[PDB]
Order: structure tokens, then sequence, then C-alpha cells
């Protein structure tokens, strides 16, 4: 079946818990084979270690610059950048996990977690996949997120790989 990865989170080096997300692969191949492998860092890069740079409450949690940590770079297992494979999952609801992007077929690394449904960004960010434990734990990355983006807490990926 679809991938099950995760993501171990602190803040300010202390533990929040486990993000766990599907990756639906039957959908979007490509795009969950990205963040698959960044996740269990087989290429010899990927999200260990980097952090959520841009937090907004009720809206969404970013994160995956793993080269600039600031919102400008990342990089996918393919090159630099990857088509936007199709768009056929929408923004639903808190949960979603989206591909970040700066504009049309720019896909890297960065990707963000939805807190709220984000209907506006139906057809502008690939969708990807969602939470199946952890929405506790989002919703503390979100408290430490504020309007401008800027996180009050450092915000850390501190492990991630797959489980099936
Ligand atoms: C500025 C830039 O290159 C960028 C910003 C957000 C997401 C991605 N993939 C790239």
């Amino acid at each position: 079946g679809n991938p099950l990865v995760y993501l171990d989170v602190d803040a300010n080096g202390k533990p929040l818990g486990r993000v766990v997300l599907e990756l639906k692969a039957d959908v979007v191949p490509k795009t969950a084979e990205n963040f698959r492998a960044l996740c269990t860092g087989e290429k010899g890069f990927g999200y260990k270690g980097s952090t959520f740079h841009r937090v907004i409450p009720s809206f969404m949690c970013q994160a995956g610059d793993f080269t600039n940590h600031n919102g400008t770079g990342g990089k996918s297992i393919y090159g630099s950048r990857f088509p936007d494979e199709n768009f056929t999952l929408k923004h639903v609801g808190p949960g979603v996990l989206s591909m970040a992007n700066a504009g049309p077929n720019t896909n890297g690394s960065q990707f963000f977690i939805c807190t709220i449904k984000t209907d506006w960004l139906d057809g502008k960010h690939v969708v990807f996949g969602h939470v199946i434990e952890g929405m506790d734990v989002v919703k503390k990355i979100e408290s430490f997120g504020s309007k401008s983006g800027r996180t009050s807490k450092k915000i850390v990926i501190t492990d991630c790989g797959q489980l099936s």
C-alpha cells in the first residue's frame, strides 16, 4: 500500500512527539516518492535536522528547506526542482500535506501541513498526503507561529523515516 512516514519534532530542544503521514503514491507517485526518500535520507540528504521555518496560526506549518533553512532552498531527489504532478487531491481540511512552491513546476523539498481547509491553494499546490497520527503535535507547532510566519520557538525535525 501507500507509504507511511514519520517526523519527530522538537521545540526549543524538547520533544513534542511524532507526526505520521500517509503519502498518496496511488495518486501522485513521483511526489510521494520524493518525500518518502527525503524522510529516510537514503539519497544522502533529506529532512533530518531541518526546521519548520514558516508557521502561521489558523493556516499551515511549513518546513523542508534543508539547504537554506529559510524558505529559499531545498532540492528534490530528481534534481533541484520538479513538475506539478497533478492537482487531483484537494486542500480539504486540517492535516493535508502539500508541496510548497514558487510558482508552477517549482517543487523541491519544502512542504506544508494545513491546520484549516485552504481551498484557494487547489490547482496551485500539489497535495500528496495527510496526517494519520499526531495532529496534537501539529497544533503545538502551529501555536509557536505568528501572522508573519516567524516562529517563537526553534522547531526542528530531529528524526524522520519510513514506517511501511
Ligand atoms: C524561492 C524558492 O526557490 C522556493 C520557495 C518555496 C518552495 C520551493 N520549492 C522553492
